[PDB]
């Protein structure tokens, strides 16, 4: 087809896989027939093991089918590993020297180059602290409210290497929200620093975990805080006995701290991470994954998706509040013993080229990043891209949303100069890694599509009719036919939630995607097809958002939906009402937007308030009637489709002339 593009032929040549796309497909093919021997193979290969499963034949066991019985899936089971010690310990010293980090902070005058050797050193005396210190035992949850410096990826793996479980909040989120996940993961102990900045803007991360605290103490928990100084102390109070400097307790340790901690050995479905993640139904829930298939999965497809070999430099620009900064910045990356790129800052601060300067001074040849990034940078003007050296890029990569044809030529042909491969890799929280992608030199490209699974991934496409599995070109609903490695395992303290949620169709994990199957085989994402909203690429549920709306004084209820928006490629439509007797002015609007804000964060900002003078559209039961609150943020006024459960069937008439009046 017109709309192909071929992969470099350098990249070609380069390949793990293969010069040609009959490469890849040879692969694939295994990987399905032969599947355990695909993932024993790989996982010997590339994985350091203290002891092994026992039967190369039968490295998976599962079940999808809940007339079966539970929901399950086990990978390698009966092996024992640290993930910790496959990011770290088993490079060294051979790598001591080798660059692990070049860091950047928000401030260009901030720059380290952290060696491989030195992060052993900042990761033992970290898990010797949090051991003899903090009494940190294997299964306890440690939370994490960082900014992106090397702490971040020390913190993650210390806790990795004592068998921690770690639950990280993202450094947007508002003390009620980090209180909120503490809360539920019943951490012991938050680690956080003094604070950050983000371009101009302070971000003071203690001082905000301070309420956070506060509210956690006020209803009965005990946590105490660690804090690494990544300022100068001087933007936050401490609390005597609950707070401690990261200084003061590196200062406690013996010498032999210094150099020595422990490994606790995992088995291979312990749990490694809760992360909490939105959903289309109720708050943000606690996804689980394990140790070993996660392990696997997020390195394996680290290596295949973007061709890493060892003389390539790596940038991912996600945080770690969310899976891809697990998946991409810290584990997967440093157990394939990755030279990456770590920055603290944002793409327009000191200006819009600071991402390109960062690219040319570190020789970077790996970019990987999101389509709201680079829609941003495509506003900003491609002057601000061609001030750098990109010569050393060759494979970029798009994560978290759809892009569409001009924002994904322009990735390649002006901010990759025309000479570099593009990976628009598919995938969710649940799935723990890559599922849909190309893999650069060997797959052909359709601008707008992932193409093809990755290994041991067998996609499918459910009639949304019928729900049985179509063939051929088609569209419909997105689900994966069987388990592969990195799979997580359940919601946490919720079996019977994630049951519910994604094996609806027995047989199936259900995405929540919809999607199209062209006829090469070539998948394009369409978007969630429940109330899930994909804002500036975070992934946001219309519960915590309304729940939120509802708790200012003068509101009784609100309903949420997204609508398109050029920037943020969904943005957040309220529609509210307010208790009888309120004068509604904008100061009431902006502080319902603020209160928002205050309860989750920036991140899920109200774009449009619309206020419905006589109600919501309801049943009789007081069941919100959605479609209409959607077909209306659109303008499309007459396709709602049937209004007869309304108990106010007055409604309607409101909401479509408010809507005309504000053209959202
Ligand atoms: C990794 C982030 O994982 P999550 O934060 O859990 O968001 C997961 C949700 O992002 C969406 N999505 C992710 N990648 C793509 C893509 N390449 N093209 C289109 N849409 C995408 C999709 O709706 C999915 O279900």
């Amino acid at each position: 087809d017109s709309n192909v593009v071929e992969p470099t032929e350098a990249n070609g040549k380069k390949s793990h896989v293969g010069p040609h796309l009959g490469s890849r497909m040879r692969i694939y093919e295994y990987s399905i027939e032969h599947n355990d021997a695909f993932w024993a193979e790989i996982a010997r290969r590339d994985f350091y093991w203290k002891t092994t499963w026992p039967d190369d034949q039968h490295v998976k066991s599962y079940n999808f089918d809940k007339s079966k019985g539970p929901i399950f899936v086990k990978w390698f089971e009966g092996a024992v590993t640290n993930v910790c010690y496959n990011a770290l310990d088993r490079h060294l010293p051979a790598h001591k020297d080798r660059v692990c980090f070049y860091f950047e902070g928000n401030d260009p005058s901030v720059t380290e180059a952290v060696t491989y050797g030195s992060m052993y050193t900042r990761v033992v005396e970290l898990a010797n602290v949090l051991k003899y210190q903090y009494g940190i035992a294997k299964g306890d949850r440690v939370g994490l409210y960082l900014p992106m410096i090397p702490f971040a990826a020390v913190a993650m793996l210390a806790c990795a290497r004592i068998g921690a479980v770690i639950t990280v909040i993202f450094g947007g989120f508002s003390a009620q929200a980090l209180s909120s996940r503490l809360k539920d993961a019943q951490t012991k102990l938050l680690i956080t620093a003094d604070a950050s900045a983000r371009g101009t803007k302070p971000i003071p991360l203690k001082d905000v975990a301070d309420e956070a605290l506060k509210e956690c103490e006020e209803e009965g928990m005990s946590i105490a805080c660690l804090v690494a100084e990544n300022m100068n102390r001087q933007s936050c109070k401490m609390k005597e006995g609950r707070d401690t400097w990261y200084g003061d307790a590196l200062a406690r340790l013996t010498p032999e701290q210094h150099e020595e901690c422990p490994v606790e050995w995992m088995d291979a479905e312990d749990v490694l991470f809760l992360l909490y993640t939105s959903g289309s139904t109720g708050k943000p829930k606690a996804i689980v994954h394990t140790t070993a298939g996660y392990m696997v999965y997020a390195s394996t497809t680290f290596m295949y998706s973007f061709d890493y070999h060892m003389d390539d430099v790596y940038f991912c620009t996600a945080d770690i509040g969310w899976i891809t900064g697990h998946s991409y910045v810290v584990y997967g990356p440093m157990i394939h013993c990755a030279t990456s790129v770590l920055f603290e800052g944002v793409p327009n601060y000191p200006d819009y080229s600071r991402w390109w300067q960062l690219v040319e001074k570190y020789k970077v040849s790996i970019l990987y990043t999101a389509p709201t990034a680079i829609r941003s940078l495509m506003q900003a003007g491609d002057d601000y891209v061609k001030v750098g050296n990109r010569s050393t890029l060759r494979v970029l990569g798009s994560v978290g949303e759809p892009i569409n044809v001009e924002a994904w030529k322009w990735l390649r042909d002006v901010g990759g100069e025309g000479h570099c491969d593009v990976s628009d890799t598919w995938w969710q929280t649940e799935t723990g890694g890559h599922m849909i992608t190309p893999m650069p030199g060997c797959t052909p490209m359709k601008p707008g599509s992932a193409t093809l699974p990755f290994f041991g991934v067998q996609p499918v496409i459910l009639d949304p009719m019928k729900l049985h599995e179509k063939q051929g070109p088609a569209e419909g609903l997105l689900a994966i036919r069987a388990p592969w490695p990195g799979m997580a395992r359940t919601i946490y303290g919720d079996h019977a939630r994630f049951e519910k949620t994604y094996f609806g169709v027995d047989g199936y994990y259900m995405t929540g995607d919809g999607a199209r199957r062209d006829s090469d085989g070539y998948y394009w994402i369409t978007g969630r097809v429940d109330d899930v909203l994909n804002v500036s690429g975070h992934r946001i549920g219309t519960s915590e958002i309304e729940d939120a709306v509802n708790t200012h004084p003068a509101v009784v209820e609100s309903a949420v939906v997204g609508f398109p928006h050029n920037i943020k490629g969904e943005g957040i439509y309220v529609f509210l009402t307010f208790r009888q007797g309120t004068e509604v002015t904008p100061e009431l609007l902006a502080a319902v937007k603020a209160t928002v804000r205050k309860v989750i964060g920036p991140l899920a900002t109200p774009d449009v308030m619309q206020v419905a003078r006589v109600g919501l559209p309801k049943t009789r039961s007081g069941k919100i009637v959605r479609r209409i609150l959607r077909k209306v943020s659109a303008g499309q006024y007459t396709e709602l489709g049937d209004t007869s459960t309304l108990a106010n069937p007055d409604v309607v008439e409101d909401l479509i002339a408010e809507h005309q009046r504000l053209c959202s």
